[PDB]
């Protein structure tokens, strides 16, 4: 299953970057140059997403209220509740992951990092399980990274 493999490749790398602030050096796996170019993506579009909507990322990460590995597994539930059930766009698909960057951040606060894996498990359990016939038609990760292009400057 590549798309669940490179999915959770990126998103997983992202998590860890994000909670971590190193890059990891390790190459990606298949689809790496794709891969790259997305990660690189998520660097920049998801570092504004937590920006322009802070306060309310704070208030749902305070009425999630996440201590410990049971609150984290809880959060598969709120995640199909809140982004499957709702339209598909790339935009909500940032906001999905961008949350969970996040959320990881606040992980790596508590020290209970070991839990950033499995958040990042489940986080691509419902993207990739939830939206498979979207994310194909979409052109996967390789549509990801032609969407949010953004050309050279003149001059
Ligand atoms: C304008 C809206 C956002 C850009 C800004 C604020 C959004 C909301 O107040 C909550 C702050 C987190 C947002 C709720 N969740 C976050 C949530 C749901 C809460 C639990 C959770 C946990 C993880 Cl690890 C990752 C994501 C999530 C599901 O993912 C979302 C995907 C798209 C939208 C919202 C999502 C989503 O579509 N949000 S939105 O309508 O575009």
């Amino acid at each position: 299953d590549e798309l669940y493999r490179q999915s959770l490749e990126i998103i997983s790398r992202y998590l860890r970057e994000q909670a971590t602030g190193a890059k990891d050096t390790k190459p990606m796996g298949r689809s790496g140059a794709t891969s790259r170019k997305a990660l690189e993506t998520l660097r920049r579009v998801g570092d504004g997403v937590q920006r322009n909507h802070e306060t309310a990322f704070q208030g749902m990460l305070r009425k999630l209220d996440i201590k410990n590995e049971d609150d984290v597994k809880s959060l598969s539930r709120v995640m199909i509740h809140v982004f499957s059930d709702g339209v598909t766009n790339w935009g909500r698909i940032v906001t999905l992951i961008s949350f969970g960057a996040f959320v990881a951040k606040h992980l790596k606060t508590i020290n209970q990092e070991s839990c950033i894996e499995p958040l990042a498990e489940s986080i691509t359990d419902v993207l990739v399980r939830t939206k498979r016939d979207w994310l194909v038609k979409q052109r996967g990760w390789d549509g990801f990274v032609e969407f949010f292009h953004v050309e050279d400057l003149e001059g």
